[PDB]
């Protein structure tokens, strides 16, 4: 075999690029696709298309357009530029509205610069945006905006947008506004961070900045003061009729008001019915209110007879939060993924005014998500196929006969495709399937009326050809039995894997709650190069605490992070040793964030199993991480609750054991998520016990250390360290 | 040789300690010396002593005493405890006063806690202390204090104490208080930092601190707004408990008030005459004012006829600032070290009412400092002996005949002693000589009348006995000639040095303006271990910009930092490499602070002479350093002044040239002097050009990285790096 191998430069330069097929449904019949810098519109049924927007339309715009957004009625397009990223989802940008019909740009009553969020109404072309922490609404793109709130205050009062912790841990979005189905009402959340402590750190910026800037962010660490929240609904149809439309507040249940709580879900059911889910700071109790508009009082009332409670005795509620409801068209019933009596998450059917739901699916597997719902069918993704927790397939279940369940993707290409994600058209008339492994990604279009494949959108044939001239590694996905329980793992094996030989092994770990590192997804990453070029076996293992396998496994680390998930990774290392093809003298471990925490906990366990390890932006002490995430699994860091385990699960307390291993600690100085503070304390602890180790800080990089140059630099640095640790005499 | 070598542990554990003999003159006949915790009083003429303070006197004090300060009359003793260090000289503490007469500690009107500075009057036992930025005076230790100033305000107004920059760069002291000879007047300066920007950086503290703290220090970087200053004098003999004391201000000369300036020196001439030197922000022009107290008006007048100007056309004034004047008994004239027409620093004799001073010493060598003055002789230290710049001896010059100069230490012990410092008694009746090299430190006491050598106070015979059982390195001090000029260097040579062999070489560099790294001083440091145990030659070179050799050499880098001093280190190494005993393939370079800057500039010069290098807390861009030090040599960073060279002398611009060298960058995160920012910018530049390097941050360590654990950890990390770099493949 004289073929080249997949090198580090290949990975860092992205020589072998996976092609994608990102489309945007604009209706139940067509979608927009960007090709040749121009926006094309495709007819799903026949595959024919037209030039929706010539790539030359805005050559003299004067700005590089970051993204586009077509109004629901296709009459206008929102141009986004001057994009400036903030956290994981938040960012600010400038916007110009283009009239597609008059093929002219709107220059009157423009959306202001430094806008925090903007979104079209579900129908028509109304606009709601947040600027300087206040909400504004534009009925017509060229007309003056109506101000909705006057409380907005930087880092203090957030209207229509989330604060740091709500963005990252609760809504996974910066937006905190929800239009009603036909756009009449605009609902929104308001966060008050007045007493939330601030994390502060330096930002050096370009060399030209003489004095470092101090970034300050309202961020509640474990047990600190959380932001408070309020919910409001305003009738946008009355804006042009009244000088100041009233925002009607919907107060949280008394069961929530008794203490700290969170607004965790907002979902409209009908034009005049909205559901809200609240969660107690002690995340094992959630309440869902279903509220109707009272046309006579202009108020929103939530009948207790329509209030649903969801709690957990073994852990927290939901995988990462209470699941969202999926309402029937009439809004009188909904479907929700919840853990059944066996601890497996399945779809339960609810009548809004009946507290007991009916499970429509069941078994020793789990529903991953509900993708679409029609009057006759509900489509969902699950890992039922072949009992593989790391596989994903699309299923269709007949609402009039639950025994009728069809897997729409399982047999499309069983050898190449075992992991799917889907994208349905507006009314689920068509759906695009996205296969992401174990083979190369395959994109296909299908018609729901007969479930027939319409055509292949992208099969990555080009890339496949290229990879032929390369000695690519292989992936082994299997399981090992521990205490009569099955635990999955995967190994990226180097080319020509020979079981009679001894290969050095690198344990790629994450292991956070409900995590999954053993799956059927195909990836071109650092591990690819390590296996391919350095002949290193890169393994990952899903032990206790991992998700998609039922609550018995997932809740195993409840109130006890830093234990079972850590111990199991070590045991997994021993197990792989027993397999016979591993050089026990060369076993390393590495991880990012939670993975860095587990890596450090393992390296400081004194097991003697690992020779070296690399921790990137690791958590080191739970009281340093945020409240929402941490408390969900750890409760409160108080004597009366769980302070003892909080203080017993730190990386610092194991400092002395690092004398037995080679350690590389890496962290970006501008990490707003896992603060540099966390690694700063690890290093100080190691220095205090006289432990030598390697370190690397990345100036102004955040938790992702993803800038082009930093990305190349960190993996290069880590490669040298791994090669050095495995180098033989 | 079977003897042990001087190991890294020996250095880190202080196994081989130099004995000292720190004495405190209390008169012209006696001195205090702490021996075994008990304070003894010695008679200089006979050497007999008595116990002044029992070491058991405060057994039940309840506080670990940090230091003692006996009043001039010996009636009281200030006990310092609860010491909390701030910057290089500043710190706060608690004080209690013990009455040696009543043999009891005063409990009435005790000095407050968190006192910033305290000092006895020159004679008697009055006290003056600063608390919360305000000055207080106590005529008697057990009496109520009189508040002198009421404007004190943290980080804004400083009365009697210096701000960050004045402490570090001007007075090298936290105190800004100056008692008159007999204690009548108390002079002080007031600093206003109102508009001085603040440097901000994080302090993590103990693990228990959930949120890192943000330290903020008024720190003027190059070209930024500087603190303003005012000078005051108050009569402590006319203080009242009913009315507030009256402070008389002495304004600066008009030639200073025309722009930004500094107060750079305060020295009392007589009971009613005080001299002050002011320096323009453009530090090549200073002025001395001589002010006399007017008993009639009770004010201070500074006659213009008694004004003395000191300027420089080749660089700045003084080594690091204008020198201090030494007044005669009557205070009608004074001696001061200034650069002569040849650019060599010599002693000039001034008449307060005359503009032209007369040089009393001359030659191609320099006077280091004036040590004592009587009516017949002026005693000073100089490097004249044997034309050795790095040597130092004590001389006395007959005031009536300047041709009569006598060296008092040159021939005491030429082989062991070539570097001295001295301590004269109150009226120069006796002097203690401190020999610090090239042999082991030797402390001796002498009498001035006939310069008799009375006795040996400490000869370090114990250490000599220990070192005899160790393979100690030797030191070679020599010179090389560059462009007709002689430049000195030193090499720490490993034991049994064999010129027929090749040794790797480490260039230990500092190279700052007026620096001297090539001298005759005996040291036990990292280099001692590198030469003794690792057989590494550690060399240092004093090129252009170095001091004590005249302004032609020192001012060579005027307005040009980062040029000739960097070039000369490369040239020196290039020449050392051509010597037969140096392995040109294994030459490294390392430095701390300014040494880190030069080390970085050298490694990024592309010379190809150095294989690896280590930079600790390096300056990387002059606009990042403070104004007083930076501007002294670089002028202002403005287009009209010297901005271009500020921008061309950064480490960052040379990032690409680090491609072929191994580099280790280290820096404490709490460095208040050379901000972590400087290294944060270096790392970012290296990352931006794809250059790999080694790094290490020290959580919460300042510029000294001197905490016990951090000290051992950094030198251990650097040792591994050096050995690895010099490892024979
Ligand atoms: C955000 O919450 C703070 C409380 O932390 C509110 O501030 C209080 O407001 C009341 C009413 O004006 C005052 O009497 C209190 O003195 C305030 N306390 C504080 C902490 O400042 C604030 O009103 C809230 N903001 C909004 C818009 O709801
Ligand atoms: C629209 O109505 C809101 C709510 O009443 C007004 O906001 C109040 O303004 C007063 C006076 O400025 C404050 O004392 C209240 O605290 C505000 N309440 C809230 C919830 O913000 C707002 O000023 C009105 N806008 C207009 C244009 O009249
Ligand atoms: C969107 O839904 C809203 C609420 O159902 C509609 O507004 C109501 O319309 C009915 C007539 O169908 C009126 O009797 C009510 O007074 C309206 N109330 C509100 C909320 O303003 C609205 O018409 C719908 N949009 C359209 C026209 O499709
Ligand atoms: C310290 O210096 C500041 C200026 O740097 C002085 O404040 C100024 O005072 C004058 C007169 O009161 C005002 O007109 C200015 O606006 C002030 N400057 C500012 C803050 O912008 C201050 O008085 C000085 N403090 C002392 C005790 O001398
Ligand atoms: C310290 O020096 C001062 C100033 O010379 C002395 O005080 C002066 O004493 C004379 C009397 O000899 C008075 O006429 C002056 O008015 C005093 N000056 C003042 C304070 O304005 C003081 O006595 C000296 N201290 C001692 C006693 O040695
Ligand atoms: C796509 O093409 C449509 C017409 O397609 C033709 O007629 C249908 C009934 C079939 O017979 C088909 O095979 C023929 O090609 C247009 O109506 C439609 O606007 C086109 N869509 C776009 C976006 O170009
Ligand atoms: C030191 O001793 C002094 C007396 O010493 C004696 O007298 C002098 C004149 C010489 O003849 C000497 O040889 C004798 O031993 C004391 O007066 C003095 O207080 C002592 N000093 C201290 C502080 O111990
Ligand atoms: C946005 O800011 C730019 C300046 O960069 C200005 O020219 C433009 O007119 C502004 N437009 C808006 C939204 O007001
Ligand atoms: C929720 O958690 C708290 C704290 O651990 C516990 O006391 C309470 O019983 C739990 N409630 C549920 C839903 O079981
Ligand atoms: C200094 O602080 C201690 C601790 O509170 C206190 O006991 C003592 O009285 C204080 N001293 C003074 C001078 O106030
Ligand atoms: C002294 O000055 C301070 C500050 O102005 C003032 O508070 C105090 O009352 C004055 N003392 C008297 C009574 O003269
Ligand atoms: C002082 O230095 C400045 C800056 O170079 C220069 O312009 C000026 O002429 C110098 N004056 C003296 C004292 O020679």
């Amino acid at each position: 075999d004289s073929r080249k191998t997949y090198t580090l430069t290949d990975y860092l330069k992205n020589t072998y690029r996976l092609k994608l097929y990102s489309l945007r449904w604009i209706s139940d019949h067509e979608y927009l696709y960007k090709q040749e810098n121009n926006i094309l519109v495709f007819n799903a049924e026949y595959g024919n298309s037209s030039v929706f927007l010539e790539n030359s339309t805005f050559d003299e715009f004067g700005h590089s357009i970051n993204d586009y957004s077509i109004s629901p009625d296709g009459q206008f397009i929102l141009l986004e530029y001057n994009y400036v990223k903030q956290w994981r989802h938040s960012y600010t940008a400038s916007y110009d509205i283009y009239d597609l019909n008059k093929r002219q740009l709107i220059t009157e009553e423009r959306i202001p610069n430094n806008t925090q969020w903007v979104t079209w109404s579900p129908v028509g072309h109304k606009l709601a945006y947040v600027w300087n922490n206040d909400i504004y609404v534009k009925i017509e793109p060229n007309l003056p905006s109506y101000r909705i709130t006057w409380t907005g205050k930087e880092d203090i009062i957030y209207n229509g947008i989330t604060d740091w912790v709500y963005e990252e841990e609760v809504f996974s979005a910066y937006s905190a506004l929800w239009w009603s189905p036909n756009g009449t009402f605009l609902a929104y959340a308001q966060f008050n961070d007045t007493e939330v402590p601030l994390i502060e750190y330096s930002f050096y910026s370009d060399e030209s900045l003489q004095y470092p800037k101090t970034v300050r962010v309202p961020y509640p660490k474990a047990g600190a003061v959380n932001p408070t929240v309020k919910f409001f609904v305003v009738n946008t149809d009355s804006l042009s009729s009244v000088t100041n439309a009233t925002s009607i507040q919907i107060t949280a249940p008394a069961s929530m008001l008794i203490g700290d709580h969170y607004l965790c879900d907002v979902t409209w059911a009908t034009q005049e019915r909205i559901s809200l889910q609240w969660l107690r700071r002690i995340q094992n109790y959630s309440v869902m209110d279903i509220c109707d508009y009272d046309e006579s009082s202009g108020r929103w009332n939530c009948l207790v007879a329509r209030q649903h409670i969801e709690m957990s005795t073994t852990g927290w509620v939901g995988r990462f939060r209470p699941s969202e409801p999926h309402f029937t068209l009439d809004g009188n019933s909904f479907y929700k993924i919840i853990s059944n009596e066996e601890g497996y998450r399945h779809i339960c059917y609810f009548q809004i005014d009946k507290k007991d739901c009916t499970f429509i699916t069941k078994g020793t597997w789990e529903v991953i998500g509900i993708e679409a719902l029609t009057s006759d069918y509900l489509y969902y993704i699950s890992n039922e196929y072949k009992g593989m927790p790391g596989g994903r397939n699309l299923y269709k279940i007949q609402l009039s006969d639950y025994t009728k369940v069809t897997c729409l993707s399982c047999e499309l290409n069983p050898e190449r495709c075992q992991y799917y994600s889907v994208s349905f058209s507006k009314e689920a008339k068509y759906y695009q399937l996205r296969c992401s492994g174990p083979g190369l990604p395959l994109y296909t279009l299908h018609s729901s009326v007969n479930d027939k494949g319409l055509r292949v959108l992208e099969d990555n044939s080009a890339l496949d050809k290229m990879l032929q001239n390369v000695q690519m590694p292989s992936k082994k996905l299997d399981f090992i039995i521990l205490n009569e329980t099955k635990f999955w793992y995967q190994m990226i094996l180097p080319p020509h894997f020979d079981k009679s030989k001894k290969y050095p092994l690198l344990l790629d770990v994450y292991a956070g709650p409900c995590s999954q590192k053993a799956d059927t997804v195909f990836r071109l990453n650092w591990a690819t190069y390590l296996a391919s070029t350095e002949n290193i076996i890169v393994a990952s293992f899903d032990g206790r605490g991992s998700g998609y396998q039922g609550d018995k496994i997932m809740h195993a680390i409840n109130r006890r992070l830093g234990t079972f998930e850590v111990e199991d990774q070590i045991e997994a290392a021993r197990q792989f040793s027993k397999m016979g093809f591993v050089d026990n003298k060369r076993i390393a471990i590495w991880g990012w964030s939670y993975g860095g925490y587990v890596t450090s906990m393992v390296l400081g366990s004194g097991s003697g199993v690992f020779k070296c390890g690399i921790a990137v932006a690791p958590v080191s002490r739970w009281e340093y991480y945020d409240s929402v995430y941490t408390e969900r699994y750890m409760g409160l860091p108080t004597p009366e609750d769980n302070l003892d385990h909080y203080r017993n699960s730190t990386v610092m307390s194991r400092a002395e054991n690092f004398k037995q291993v080679e350690y590389l600690l890496i962290h970006g100085t501008a990490d707003d998520n896992v603060h540099f503070q966390q690694s700063a304390q690890i290093s100080k602890a190691l220095v205090d016990v006289g432990v030598d180790f390697q370190a690397m800080w990345y100036t102004d990089e955040d938790h992702g250390i993803a800038s082009s140059t930093a990305h190349q630099h960190i993996y290069t640095h880590m490669s040298h360290f791994i090669k050095q640790c495995f180098s033989l005499p």
